[PDB]
């Protein structure tokens, strides 16, 4: 069990894994209720009007986006009952990912991918970067800063627009310099989108969650591909999807990144070797050096000096970029999914995966030994139409 506490939205704030928090935006938000579902991983059942203050309006833009399908409902996820159902849906999707060997590995990589402590201006000093923490409220209304890797939060205006984002640094490129940064996944377990293979099917939301987690893996290890490298669809998406589209990046080009991130891990190793002091109270310098030794799989000699093992690196790199793909999860879930990143259709559905009669950790929609178990009838929006309320596309 990846999440052993089955939280309910109205559960009392115990201050440890159930609390009112603020995120490091500097937009003086009001604390929201959040739930720590696992070490380093929090869930926030709210529409995301926080990560970007430029978008605090859950209202439609005058013209609809041409692609992909978009959906707006300013009242979705505004009630404690939806918040409770959201919380329970997100949790069940984690368990489903965890129940596979690919996912269990991905989640582990995520939990140990602590963002680097490159916060200080003194190069010999380790310091946490504040945008990689959350402020947790205390009985007396004071806040305690807590580190974390991952926050799952509800969607912004466009309810079906799922994304992995994070706070930037004024000088550093945290998602592309090996450092990594706390990841915020805009995601809903309450909706999904369709695709044709006529034959109209729905995407299993576990595949969608795994997709975002894969982005999060890249960004937590600071090896994400610059979103201005497209071809429009960006390399980062092609890589994340995997399968046929993954090989749209010739080997030589890939070797450029493979080396560009080898030397980025090289630097981190040296910054670590040259550290003489640390900021904060709980963590010793050796402790943090250790954390980062696990994260990046560094090699250490008897004198406690770190170096980058090129074979260890290759394994980690390909593990995060080639083995952790949506294509591969599709195989492990034994579900049906579109074959190319763009092979979707403009269909969005309201769904409800909480009830076991609709969706299970092991089978998803394709419930075992039933009609739904044959030819992914579970995912057929017409055969299993009781689980996919087709929604009015926005235009
Ligand atoms: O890749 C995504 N997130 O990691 C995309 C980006 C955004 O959306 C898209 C989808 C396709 C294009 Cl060309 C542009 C924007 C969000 N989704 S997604 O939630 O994974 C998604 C949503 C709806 C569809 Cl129909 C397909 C994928
Ligand atoms: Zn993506």
């Amino acid at each position: 069990g990846f999440v052993n506490k089955q939280f309910n939205y109205k559960d009392p704030v115990n201050g440890v894994d159930i609390a009112y928090i603020k995120i490091p935006n500097a937009g003086q938000m009001q604390p929201v209720k959040a739930f720590k579902i696992h070490n380093k991983i929090w869930v926030i059942p709210e529409r995301d009007t926080f990560t970007n203050p430029e978008e605090g309006d859950l209202n439609p833009p005058p013209e609809a986006k041409q692609v992909p399908v978009s959906y707006y409902d300013s009242t979705y996820l505004s009630t404690d009952n939806e918040k409770d159902n959201y919380l329970k849906g997100v949790t069940k999707l984690f368990e489903r990912i965890y129940s596979t060997d690919l996912g269990r590995m991905l989640l582990t990589s995520i939990v140990r991918g602590i963002p680097f402590w490159g916060g200080s201006t003194i190069d010999t000093e380790l310091k946490v970067i504040d945008t990689n923490c959350i402020n947790v409220i205390q009985p007396d209304g004071s806040y305690r800063s807590e580190e974390l890797n991952l926050v799952i939060i509800g969607p912004s205006a466009d309810i079906i627009q799922f994304e992995c984002k994070s706070f930037g640094h004024e000088v550093l490129n945290l998602t592309r310099n090996g450092y990594g940064s706390t990841q915020y996944i805009r995601f809903s377990p309450d909706f999904t989108f369709g695709f044709e293979e006529a034959g109209k099917f729905a995407t299993d939301p576990a595949v969608t969650l795994a997709h975002e987690l894969i982005h999060a893996g890249h960004r937590l290890y600071g090896i994400a591909i610059n979103p201005n490298r497209v071809f429009e669809v960006s390399f980062e998406e092609l890589r994340t999807f995997g399968g046929h589209d993954a090989k749209f990046i010739d080997s030589l080009q890939e070797n450029e990144f493979r080396l560009y991130y080898y030397n980025k891990f090289k630097d981190i190793a040296s910054t670590l070797n040259k550290a003489k002091s640390i900021v904060g109270t709980t963590a010793s310098l050796q402790y943090m050096k250790n954390v980062f030794k696990e994260k990046y799989l560094l090699s250490e000699d008897t004198s406690g000096k770190f170096s980058v093992d090129k074979l260890k690196f290759d394994k980690l790199y390909k593990m995060l970029t080639e083995i952790y793909t949506e294509d591969n999860f599709v195989k492990f879930f034994k579900v049906l999914n579109r074959k190319t990143y763009l092979n979707f259709d403009k269909a969005v559905f309201k769904i409800n995966i909480v009830p076991k009669v609709n969706y299970t950790i092991y089978d998803g929609f394709n419930l075992r030994n039933t009609n739904l178990a044959a030819n992914f009838n579970g995912q057929n929006t017409e055969i299993n139409n009781m689980n996919f309320t087709k929604l009015k596309n926005f235009t």
